[PDB]
């Protein structure tokens, strides 16, 4: 383990994080929105699950055009969620339970309602004009409409620019129209960002930051037109010119130094960057401890499987190997380095992992939910569990498009309607995809009980901000799952206990090797820690599946699995449907 600097323990390496989506976690005042007092009331539940730390999605003052990721004030809690004092009380309560607290750092862009943007947009001559990207039209079209400065596509569909009537210029917004990109080329802007979004929260005791689209801060000079890679799309991906740009490491080093110099009590701060996509070299430049940039990053390959690289909302076939390789992208690069990795299958931007990677049928949703827990329990990195994942939550079914709340759905729908027609093959493919892939499958209220109609998220007379998934009626809820010894919730409790008990090789294990990589059903691997070997055999199918343990001997003991502990034959070399097993040899 000495030739593996990645094994050096840190609180944030071995902490299991639980991600809370504040709108949807727990309402305490029957207004249909989750809130801070709601979260506070459920910290014990989170601790009892086995979480060591929480990450709360944005709770700052926001118009909610992107459900909190459009921030109007970094230094004020959104009143619907509570007051600043409620937040400080929440941080303290989390701490007094022995848990760490990270907040969402959203500084690629702010709300157009932020005072910085209100000033910037007021004239062409004000001191904050160049805190954002303003450009004149590229002339006007045959209809008299201004033409945007370039052909870039918004992440949510359509053009990445919005015209401002007052100053007669476009501003850049890679996300929704009211999320103008901050200009990191402006040093005054960077310093103001650090003071408000970072320093304020360090001063109030956060243990770290989850850094929203942290790979987008550096724009290639000139904001050039992107090459035409999609011939059936008016607008083009800006990635070559916005993703992992030439100053991105400079910026992350600067912010890292700011954090180090701002902390007052010498505490260890974790940063997890939502970096989206990166080569292994880029990952190393971000996460090597000696680089003083990020602690770790999220990489999207594993959550991209089954989607077109050209458009997330066009489905394509995939096989198990594709997902194996994509998952391994999170962690293989750290082997024998001072880097660190993340492990997750769910967040507020993703559909449910049982639906995507297991089998969400009534017959198989429990066992396959447990299989996913066995897999995650054994992988190297900082583990994240997303609200409802521990309940074995599944995608909602048969929702009309008009029921979806997400701006990502609304904007993409409108762009397709405009470009291709509402009644088109393009729209049909889109509608097919949203049923599997929409971020909204993560965002329905947390299911605390079987109580009609709001499942204990809010009182029965309240109208939740977004519709409940019908699955609460099928026993996917906290109250019912606590009482069922066979539940996914109770299984996740066991999985976290297992992972912690064997943390040297589960959290810090190295020399990961696939066994039978090509297998369409068997997901198998080994890991090492000194004299120890972990061997995983995981059957991602309803068919029984054979496996072999490399260098098999008597020393391999069955330590964890999802079939009943008293009924598993550890010597057997065929997995039952959806069966997973972790063996450890010392
Ligand atoms: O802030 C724009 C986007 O950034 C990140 O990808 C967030 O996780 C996502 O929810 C948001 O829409
Ligand atoms: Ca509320």
């Amino acid at each position: 383990s000495s030739a593996h600097p990645e094994t050096e323990p840190k609180w944030w390496k071995e902490a299991t994080f639980y991600q809370i989506y504040p709108a949807s976690f727990k309402d305490s005042n029957d207004d249909g929105w989750g809130d801070m007092k709601g979260i506070a009331s459920k910290l014990e539940y989170i601790k009892e699950l086995g979480a060591d730390a929480i990450w709360i999605s944005p709770f700052y003052d926001s118009p909610q055009d992107d459900m909190g990721y459009d921030i109007a004030n970094y230094e004020k809690v959104w009143p619907t969620y509570g007051t600043n004092e409620d937040c400080f009380a929440l941080i303290e309560k989390t701490h007094k339970l022995g848990m760490k607290f990270i907040t969402d750092l959203v500084i690629n862009h702010c709300s157009s309602e932020h005072e910085w943007f209100k000033e910037s947009r007021s004239s062409k001559t004000n001191p904050k004009r160049d805190w954002f990207f303003w450009r004149p039209p590229k002339g006007y079209d045959a209809e008299g409409k201004p033409i945007p400065p370039n052909n870039w596509k918004s992440y949510f569909g359509g053009s990445a620019w919005t015209f401002d009537e007052k100053t007669q210029e476009f501003y850049l917004r890679l996300f929704c129209s009211t999320q103008p990109d901050l200009n990191w080329e402006n040093e005054d802007c960077r310093k103001a960002i650090y003071e408000s979004a970072v320093g304020y929260w360090l001063d109030h005791g956060v243990d770290g930051f989850r850094i929203d689209v942290g790979s987008l801060y550096s724009k290639v000079v000139g904001l050039p037109d992107a090459p035409v890679v999609d011939k059936n799309s008016t607008w083009q991906s800006s990635d070559p010119y916005t993703l992992n740009g030439p100053r991105i490491h400079e910026f992350h080093q600067e912010m890292n130094q700011f954090i180090r110099n701002r902390v007052k009590d010498g505490r260890e701060i974790m940063t997890v960057g939502e970096m989206q996509h990166a080569s292994d070299e880029t990952k190393r430049l971000y996460t090597s401890a000696s680089r003083h940039e990020l602690s770790e990053l999220f990489n999207f390959s594993h959550t991209d499987v089954g989607t077109s690289p050209l458009f997330r909302y066009n489905l394509v076939p995939f096989e198990l190997k594709d997902w194996k390789i994509a998952l391994a992208e999170l962690f293989r690069y750290i082997n024998g380095t001072d880097c660190w990795s993340t492990i997750y299958l769910e967040n507020h931007d993703q559909p449910r992992s049982i639906t995507r990677f297991g089998d969400d049928s009534p017959k198989n949703r429990v066992i396959s939910g447990k299989l996913l827990s066995v897999l995650l329990s054994a992988l190297t990195g900082t583990l994240y569990v997303y609200q409802g994942q521990e309940l074995g939550q599944i995608n909602f079914k048969n929702w009309p498009v008009e029921k979806y709340e997400d701006v990502e759905i609304r904007n993409n729908y409108n762009a397709i309607k405009e470009e291709h027609g509402e009644n088109s093959e393009e729209m049909k493919k889109f509608l097919e995809a949203i049923a599997l892939i929409s971020r909204d499958h993560a965002r329905t209220p947390m299911q605390w009980s079987r109580e009609e109609p709001n499942a204990g998220f809010s009182g029965p007379s309240a109208k939740p901000w977004f519709y409940l998934n019908d699955s609460f009626r099928e026993g996917i809820n906290v109250e019912d799952e606590i009482k069922d010894p066979n539940s996914v919730l109770n299984f996740w409790k066991e999985a976290l206990k297992f992972r912690k008990a064997h943390k040297d090789i589960t959290v810090y294990g190295y020399d990961f090797e696939f066994i039978d990589l090509d297998n369409k059903k068997l997901f198998s691997f080994t890991k090492k820690y000194n004299n120890k070997t972990l061997f995983a055999a995981l059957n991602f199918s309803s068919d029984a599946t054979d496996f072999k343990i490399p260098n098999d001997d008597s020393s391999f003991k069955l330590e964890f699995g999802n079939y009943p502990k008293k009924e598993v034959d550890a010597s057997s070399r065929t997995l039952k449907p959806w069966e997973g097993r972790i063996y450890i040899s010392e």
